[PDB]
């Protein structure tokens, strides 16, 4: 496993070092946004816990395709608002209800340490 911690303040400078395959070995999941919403990695771990196949979503767009609970003021709201701003750190509960049973989850979003992008952090609570 890749040594990381769901929460940890500097989570986005060691996760800027990590490839594909090594975001797969995060004990939490981990979704990269581009400032439109679109995925660019997905990783196994949400996998797990959405039931999403990773290979399939990267390159649609999240709030629109794939996840539609998340297109509401308490999800989509603050991740736009983040965007427009340059600056982005929140941490919430929701639940996925979309073509699955209903999970209720822990979400972190953080602005990436590259320019254009954000990531989306989960878990099961
Ligand atoms: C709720 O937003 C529904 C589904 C879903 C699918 C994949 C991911 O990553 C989150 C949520």
């Amino acid at each position: 496993m890749e040594h990381v911690a769901f929460g940890s303040e500097d989570i986005e400078n060691t996760l800027a070092k990590m490839d594909d395959g090594q975001l797969d070995g995060l004990a939490f999941g981990a979704i990269q946004l581009d400032g439109d919403g679109n995925i660019l990695q997905y990783n196994a771990a949400e996998g797990d816990i959405t039931g999403r196949d990773p290979k399939q979503v990267i390159g649609k767009n999240f709030f629109k395709d794939v996840a539609p609970c998340t297109d509401s003021p308490e999800f989509y709201g603050k991740f736009k608002e983040g965007v427009a701003s340059g600056n982005l750190n929140t941490m919430f509960e929701y639940t996925f209800d979309y073509q699955m049973t209903p999970t209720k989850v822990k979400v972190h979003m953080k602005k990436a340490l590259s320019g254009d992008s954000y990531w989306v952090f989960v878990k099961r609570v």
